[PDB]
């Protein structure tokens, strides 16, 4: 059982990249990929960079270069639900692009021509996601996470998404093109990020002053999740 | 006499003219893509299908470049023409290409750049040379510039007004260019788009695309088949 782990920041890969024994790294395609166990587990830390594209390209390489049987996407985002705050995880049942639009022929907001509308979350790796949040007491919020190459901070940007999509729960960028490419290779994955920021206006000033908790505390379930698929 | 060829084109219709002339084809059907390869009048070309837009063409790059290796990439298709002497049928050559939709300034990036990237990526000047001498021995109408991509398809309205005011000197917007060359510059690998116009952006965009989308094929089909050529024997 080997999982595959994509984190887009540096920040958001170290403190896993750390404790990655029988450690070897490779650098490929302007990516850096990590082999090895964690706590015993076989798995494949990739750091693939920020946005849509570089997130696509570093999970093709992961997929095709090391065959992982799940992927797990890493690190911050920004909160839309409100119950939401800085620190808390957030587990995607779905993701679906906010900034793409072909509805001038008639599909659908978000969904890109030979693509479904959106793209669903693992049932058995939300699950275990899950029941990590109960064995350690954090508060999270499952549901539709969505992407764009972005950064939101209020004004416009937050209203466009919040028409589109009023029941997001968060967004982020890098996450639906993670789902795509496992969609087209038929590989599970789940979202399971943690809040920097709400996406308001004062959100990169917190995205400053929250990114590394943001990346602690979902590294850490992401830890905990690793070890939960591989010993139930 | 060495060399592959790599080409992408988004939708069927875009490499159809270009995978009937591939001598001694085979196809690869892998991550939801399809990879054409053979010789195109005895030069060795790999043709890739890609899906339409940034997702699916950097994860078809991705998998022709880590694949099969091409000494070049060559991406087809149509456009939105957005230079004034642009009629439907014309080539646009890109001298660069840049995202219309990635925002990243609240960090200080620059507009349409994302951390970690240039602020765009420039083709290669032999492949955009060569196009260009192509261009002259078909006598056709061409424009050389920025091509900026997006996930949308331009329609007119505010979606065409904020591109023509961030990108004044863009003269064509269509949807997997900048991802093709953001895969081509992480690999290394030289890059050029030579597309041809579907329609103008406008309110009808999409009725000049329905009525068009043929024409620009057939352009750009043409163009890149006489690029491959020049491109290997001179
Ligand atoms: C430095 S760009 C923000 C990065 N962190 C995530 C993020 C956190 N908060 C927000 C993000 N992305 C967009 N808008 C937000 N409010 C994104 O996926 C990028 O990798
Ligand atoms: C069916 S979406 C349009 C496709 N054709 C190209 C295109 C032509 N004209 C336009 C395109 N894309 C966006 N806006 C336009 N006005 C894009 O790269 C997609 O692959």
């Amino acid at each position: 059982m080997k999982i595959g782990i994509i984190g887009a920041m540096e920040e958001e890969v170290t403190l896993l990249r750390d404790k990655i024994e029988n450690r070897q790294t490779i650098s490929l395609g302007g990516c850096e990929i990590y082999t090895g166990q964690l706590n015993g587990t076989e798995v494949a830390l990739l750091k693939s960079g920020i946005g849509k594209v570089a997130a696509a390209l570093g999970a093709t390489l992961l997929l095709e270069h090391c065959k992982p049987d799940v992927i797990i996407n890493t690190g911050s985002a920004g909160g839309l639900a409100p119950t939401l705050k800085v620190g808390d995880i957030v587990v995607s049942d779905e993701a679906r692009y906010h900034d793409a639009d072909v509805t001038a022929f008639g599909y659908e907001y978000g969904q890109l021509p030979g693509c479904p509308a959106g793209f669903k979350a693992d049932d058995k790796l939300i699950a275990a996601a899950e029941a990590c949040i109960a064995e350690l007491n954090l508060n999270a919020v499952r549901g539709l996470i969505v992407s764009g190459d972005a950064f939101i901070n209020g004004s416009v940007g937050l209203a466009k998404i919040r028409h589109n999509f009023p029941q997001a729960i968060a967004v982020e960028m890098e996450a639906t093109a993670i789902a795509h490419v496992c969609h087209n290779f038929n590989v599970p994955f789940v979202v399971v990020r943690a809040i920097s920021d709400v996406a308001d206006q004062q959100s990169h000033l917190s995205f400053d002053e929250f990114l590394a908790v943001a990346a602690k505390q979902s590294s850490l379930m992401v830890e905990s999740l690793v070890q939960k698929l591989a010993h139930g």
